[PDB]
């Protein structure tokens, strides 16, 4: 009580502005807060809203802290903490009647009980009520809490042990210093940001990528840029694509030839023809003859029924196949006559079958040397040899390695949440400084070991990848 | 202004403030400028603007009816210039209006008004980027309220330049909202819905659809006491406790595997491997080498080992599907496991034993397939000790809805989020048919009735097997 | 033992032939047919090897039983069924000791007890020096069969009760007729012959269509034949998809606008480039916008860490926007900024950043009178209906509901069932008469349930579909 | 000569020298050699019954060797083809020899007549265009090679089979052909058995993966940690206490939290897992114990709590120490008297749910901070379970490896026939910070890094050392 304080809350209407010592002031209407507190509670909830005006009332309790520190810096110690209270009623929130007060900011002593007379928050919650069976002057206790706590420098909690919207008598409130409280955690838990969005983004965020996991086979690599390597790859399969010309992917093992066959495909003129993709390792060669030109019924070795080849599968396409030198001599010679005149044979049949394929073989051995040793044919291989493609190493693309692990982070992150927030300078220092025999597969798989190794810290270990054994 | 300055009555020791007959508070700006910015921490963008603008605009629907009930005639213009003249007299913003047309009889309406030190822009200070949108909202509320209510028309303002966003001016632009083009992105604001439930949708979308990832025993068949459904229940469960084999005789699509693993974890060997075979795969040499394996050497065409399927239901139970398609050296082999406990690989000389549950079933009826030779009659009365018959839906008739009822919510959650509804003329098409596919058959009609379901509620009864 | 049994092996051998009453035969080493059993049973399995040669002495058997009864004609039973086995003794296979027997060939009675003294098979199984689990002798028992069935004139069936192949003392043999024994099944399972090699070409072709799914999908059901309203609605799409003007697809649901845009994006010259669709009955407030242009970190916005958009992700390529009418208005206004300048700004970003994406949208309802009541903006609708494609409703086509279905069934054959392509020409006939309010989703639920109605039976029965109540 | 044929039927056999010799039919084998080929193909069966002529063609080379030591360097070659006339195969018909031992020459062309595989050719015919005298060639070259010691190649210029008016058979030493790899690819074994075991046992691990998968890291023995952590979660499953799991992160606690949960006697009723660090704690409340609607805390609809669906059975609650001190109070509620409340509601609900709390921190002084309830620590702790590291269980290790190993060849159907005992020391001398998980991802990179069937390198795994 004892206001004392009009005379310095000196405002000039004529520009439109209200001032209050040196801060600048608003006055606001109580019937908007009241539908304002309504819908708020209508879409949060009420703890939640409880939680966020209690914030807001520790922050505007710090506020007029401050403010009243730079109003009467060498007043007194309790002429200082009665500006508080001095101040609600000052802007018209609620009178005060503070039946006992302990305060001593030396021996650290506090204690208080007052009484809040015409809150406006009970005089709002006449317009939105309903159970209202625990306390709502919940911006006044928050103010309170924040100005003893900034006036006396420890932790200080205010309860409101009656209120009037529970149908009490009185709003009455006791303060005493948080470390002579029972259960402060439940209190602490309602000073937490909780921010509600950023939760709403993430969950969005995962659905849609694990929704859109099905069919996740277009995003790759082979499409950043940033190096001369890169940049002459993507050049050299866009003018493959326009081209007739059968390709031929020299690289090594885990730098990704298929996805490369794949777009090499989707760019040239029959991009939505089939792509048809072989693996010449994983089939046995006896099957690998059959399997690439497939077999037609009868006594020859014919089964109970015809079965198409892959060559065919891809008519009008693209066929790619993955390490070409492992062929059999005899699918070989089937595979030069359909890359010359365009026909193949079933096995068994005698009749001949007109195709029109593109061709993209691939291979990481040294085919100059390995025609040298009767492993695979010279007029074949004349005939492959007339579009080679090298794709580099990431060692070859040091300066490249970076953007790729950045985005593998974020591939990971939402199968995992935001793990990691950090780089470990060392352990990008590492990855520059580093062979990488599998270029891709071994780079997203330390990725994998590096974000599964890393829980109880939010920057990656150096050692969580390449460790030291 | 004659004589606003004396209307703000207020006594400090009664804790009031007042302005007319409406009780009012006086609060920073920093604090306002801290509670706008948690306020778009919290939630989105959009919402807070709502917000904002709502309050703005209920303020203004209040101010309206004071400065209506104050001075009561006078003048169109004085009694409308009340509302900037107030909002200068609340330390809000000072107003410019550089254009106005006002004629409350005949409806028509338009200003061009300049808003100078607005305490938005001073709030948007707090945030050192600028906005990429106008950032007076509660002052654009409070406008086309104020302007709303004093004319009778519903009039809207718009903020066509604002200083928050890097403009030199902060320029508005009022006149009714019939007489715009595009009023809907204005309209939107003032849609509440609440933000909570939309977090506990998603959370339930994203725990729903994390739930349906690796588990094994969520089928059917609840806590629906029927008859027919606890008279086999009671034969499973005491079936579970001894080791004797178990044979489900029934229907095609009826689920009898997951009806094994339930047998198995009411087993006493529940923690143990329970591996299902189909016995649909060929079986010509392969169903031998896969059941029961076969070793490596001269004596047969294995260059490496492979141990067979019932050696890896070790100390567990193994499921046989379709047990009549098996050849007569597995079932010889079969009888062997099943009366001694022991097995041989295929090329093998030496055995061991097995401790290892069997759990047959099958469509066809077994005893006139061991007639005509097809079946050995020692494994049938071996296989027969304990047969557990599954009803047909058509003697289910009381189960039948609970399943739907299920399988909606199993369904609805199914990239959809739909309707829950059912249909009583469905319902009764559906507990009268035959149903030839019993569990299948009615969860593939069920997603049928949902591909013709738009959200609204209720499935249609033409969409369960249509009339052609 | 007989007076006609030595010397009746007529031979020449500079004539480079060798008879044996009227049967040319061949007289092979003993080591030889070792090596022969071990290739045969290494290269297939022991009950294919069993097969095999069961069925060889059956048949020398049954010729040998003709030959015994033409050189001998005079009956004398007992002596032409134990000539059978001094037959045996006379080739060098086996000595036989015929312990019990018992012959009526009228009244069809048979049963014998046997010993195979020196089994050249056994001899064969001391090259594998491990033991055989089963019996040995399998061309010895079925020319005993075959010998047997023949004398006699009913079916005749021996077992070898004992085995010195398998570890026993003694060859031991009984013989009764078929119909005497208890389980025959697994004697008359040698008999069946079914190639081995068809089983190889069928789990590779298995193997291979499981392991195919690794690739994406080639397409849909988007490609039929040159029906006209199909072929004008594929031409106008040919000349859509050359071009970068935005498309916008008008039609029912379940009609496959998402298929259609896939493969106008594949047939556009951004097909290698990400192609995103998006459905925008995902839930829109501030999320609409949020999930299509992204978001940016910092006090403006409630984002503790930026995400990307769903337009950033289809830079260079194309987005599909199926339901476009449900978008928020400010996503109109920014969908219609990226579609009219090619730039866009991310919620609480300052800088802006332009973009190359194509777009193709697409609904249900008619967005005319949708504009009407403020539901749509005017600019962002003319800005959209440049290239409207409207996609009727299978009953305009159906006479593509036949080819439709017929890649179903063969795409359904291989859906873990291996069953059915058959039509059963009723049903069609029933299916044209239909509505199909949901034109192909509905349809091909329809097939799949019948597909689950259907066993053996080839075509899907006709009233396996729809059903009365 | 026919005069050494001698045999005694008495006995039931034909000799030869000393190698028993047997008299089998030729329609036996004419039906032999349809069977094969409708069974096996052409192609096939002809590189089959190559081998098999050479093989015993190598036999009855060493026969007549056996049976004149000292033969002419002309007769002991020809002992083949008169072995051929001997046994009823063919009649030979040599038109041209020349043979020299020493410098390796040879060359020859002879005539096959009256051969028996043209005469079964003649009851099983068809295209045939090929030469058909299969058996005759390997046994040819065998001969031959065996004879000279140099590789010797016969080819079939003529055979009667393929129309032609004489069987003619040419022979030369394989340097001096243009075409060997064909002959030298029919030699091939080609175990069509073995091939039908991989793929039947690759197409059985791809269907029954996409089934899915249930638990791994449990059943791995033969260490004392693993028997001691297997008899405690034997011991405890039996019983209704609540059990806390102290370990270490990556150990695996939630499968073994599911093989208590099989283990114990409600088996069969649901088992509800959940990480509470993966929920954000103003979501792990209500998702907890679900929420009610009305107008507290918003809800349009009322949504069951993850307590409620796993009532009769077993929850799992793995970093319980990141709980809200609401939450906790209500876990303690749900914990000693069996009752719960969803969010916003004021009834109670009663449930019987096993609880089966983890942590990786430690529990005891994280009470000390204020950060978690002192009465649900004594709850939580009347069970403590520790399960110990790789290093506690380095004997163990090699097992898991094994078991990984495999479960990861299985994952490329043909990998690598090593494990290199180096890498393994290597895998024995270290932390494994990342218990289980840390091996089976560096397992799974270090396989990937190798494609051979040489042994796993140990700089596949832990490089840069
Ligand atoms: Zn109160
Ligand atoms: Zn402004
Ligand atoms: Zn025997
Ligand atoms: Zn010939």
């Amino acid at each position: 009580m004892d206001p004392e304080f009009t005379n310095l809350i000196h405002f000039q209407s004529t520009e439109g502005k209200i001032w209050l010592g040196e801060q600048r002031m608003l006055l606001l209407q109580v019937s908007a807060m009241a539908s304002f507190r309504r819908e708020m509670v209508n879409t949060l909830g009420i703890e939640r809203a409880k939680g966020f005006f209690l914030r807001q009332g520790y922050q505007s309790g710090l506020k007029d802290a401050e403010l009243a520190r730079k109003l009467r810096p060498n007043a007194s110690e309790y002429d200082m903490f009665l500006a508080g209270p001095q101040l609600h009623s000052l802007k018209g929130l609620v009178k005060v009647r503070p039946t006992e007060v302990d305060i001593d900011k030396e021996s650290g002593r506090f204690y208080a009980e007052m009484e809040w007379i015409d809150s406006f928050e009970v005089e709002i919650s006449q317009t939105d009520l309903g159970q209202m069976q625990d306390p709502v002057c919940w911006t006044l206790l928050g103010y309170a809490c924040a100005y003893s706590s900034a006036f006396m420098g420890r932790e200080i909690i205010f309860k409101e042990v009656s209120c009037r919207g529970c149908g009490g008598d009185k709003c009455r409130v006791i303060g005493k210093p948080a470390e002579e409280w029972d259960d402060v955690a439940s209190f602490k838990q309602y000073f937490k940001n909780d921010p509600i969005i950023e939760e709403l983004y993430e969950l969005q965020s995962q659905l849609v990528s694990l929704r859109t996991n099905l069919d996740k086979q277009e995003g790759q690599y082979y499409g950043i840029g940033q190096t001369p390597a890169y940049q002459t790859v993507r050049n050299m399969m866009d003018k493959a694509a326009q081209g007739k010309v059968s390709v031929l992917l020299l690289g090594e093992t885990g730098v990704g030839k298929e996805v490369i066959a794949r777009s090499v495909h989707l760019r040239s003129k029959r991009a939505a023809e089939p792509f048809v993709a072989v693996n010449c390792a994983a089939i046995p060669p006896d099957l690998i003859e059959s399997e690439l030109f497939g077999v037609e019924k009868g006594a020859f070795t014919g089964a109970t029924q015809s079965r198409m080849g892959r060559f065919e599968r891809a008519d009008k396409g693209t066929i790619f196949l993955d390490e070409v030198i492992e062929l059999s001599p005899r699918a070989q010679a089937s595979l030069l006559r359909v890359l010359q005149e365009g026909e193949l044979e079933r096995v068994g049949d005698n009749r001949t079958r007109k195709i029109d394929v593109r061709v993209i073989a691939a291979t990481h051995e040294d085919l100059a040397e390995a025609v040298k040793a009767g492993r695979f044919r010279a007029d074949l291989y004349y005939r492959l040899n007339v579009f080679p493609v090298a794709i580099p190493a990431l060692r070859e693309r040091r300066e490249d390695i970076p953007l790729l692990v950045e985005h593998f982070l974020q591939r990971f992150h939402q199968e995992y949440g935001k793990r990691t927030l950090g780089l470990s300078d060392k352990a990008l220092e590492a990855c520059l400084h580093y062979s990488w025999p599998g270029n891709i597969r071994e780079l997203e798989n330390v990725i994998e070991r590096g974000i599964i190794l890393t829980d109880p810290n939010e920057s990656i270990s150096v050692q969580a990848l390449f460790p030291r054994a």
